[PDB]
């Protein structure tokens, strides 16, 4: 119970790990996390699930349809609104807005046109663990890969930004992040195995196996 | 809308039976709902094309309870076949959430169960065995005709539930009338100690229809 029952589009990265942190602290009921995923880091976003003890809600969908699976895996939840995790994409926004709008849900954008470098901080003071699983930018080498983000790296993205044009957030694919552990994880995700994949311009550190250490 | 239901789903055959009912009377199934307590069900949520909610635990009653309260459904489709207790505690909660109740596979006969579960196209895999008589050549398994009736002469000498309600074994399904994709194990290790054994998938795909 709450000031209002939401459900949080979820997928592991530090985004959604942000926009469910700020719904939770600041009071609201987070019913479910739903996962959409479409046929191409997600199996992963169960642990952080067991971890948080929020329900997770996975859907699967061929692009210019799956707005069509988003809307009917929230059209059967009582919610009130949506939290998504966006931060400057604007066509991402207009999507998830529109869903929303014919649902009849209040979209919550808690990260949007907030300064990047100043968002990344944000997520290290709040203590978030995050972990870079993947790369996809002229700049960015295979090094990234399985690093974990903390004020030296911080320096380091906005050092190859002011060079490269990276965005500082990974926004447009840059990259990609996955959370062990925030303040309302009930358990941290501690990486047992994982290797890494390199095709020569694109990165992913896939995280073999992993178990959760409850605090 | 009186058609709308979410179904317990936990990926053996007696939910997949469950859901088969549903989907096949004609009802809307919204949501599949896996309740785990201290890849598979996803891979078959993958396959049906419908959500899957998964809910932990570690008392699991309220959980299940806090996870239907927020679904806009008329009612519950379980699996249970004869197990009171199961059927008592969801009834329960249906009740007080204002949620009809389905137990398809309630009560009916065991063997014609199997050979109904065969007859209808599904697709049955022995994923665990833990029981004298039952020796590690069902771990990963197909269940047809043939070795249903090899089942059936070691409950007669053994007296192993055929259905395995005392725990004998546990199943998994790779395809059923209503999944739009297979199910198909591509590596799978076996583990059996001599009396007990695990059949575990390791790496599968989806084979689309």
């Amino acid at each position: 119970v709450g000031l209002a029952d939401v459900a949080v589009l979820y997928s592991g990265g530090k985004d959604s790990n942000y926009a469910l942190y700020w719904a939770l602290k600041s009071g609201l009921r987070v019913r479910y996390l739903v996962s959409m995923v479409s046929e191409n880091n997600v199996e992963l976003t169960s642990l952080q699930a067991r971890a948080l003890g929020i329900p997770i809600i996975k859907g699967f969908t061929e692009k210019e349809k799956e707005v069509e699976d988003l809307k009917n895996v929230l059209e059967g939840l009582k919610v009130d609104g949506i939290v998504a995790g966006a931060l400057a994409s604007r066509y991402q926004k207009e999507r998830i807005e529109n869903v929303a709008r014919e649902l009849g849900l209040k979209v919550y954008t808690p990260a949007w046109e907030k300064d990047p470098y100043q968002y990344m901080l944000e997520i290290i003071k709040l203590g978030f663990k995050v972990v870079f699983v993947a790369v996809s930018a002229y700049g960015l080498n295979e090094s990234w890969l399985g690093r974990e983000l903390n004020y030296k790296n911080l320096e380091e993205l906005k050092k190859l930004s002011e060079k490269y044009g990276i965005h500082i957030a990974g926004e447009g694919g840059e990259f990609e992040t996955f959370v062990l552990d925030m303040p309302f994880f009930k358990a941290k995700i501690v990486i047992d195995d994982a290797e890494k994949f390199w095709d020569g311009l694109s990165g992913k550190f896939i995280i073999k196996r992993a178990h959760l250490e409850w605090k």
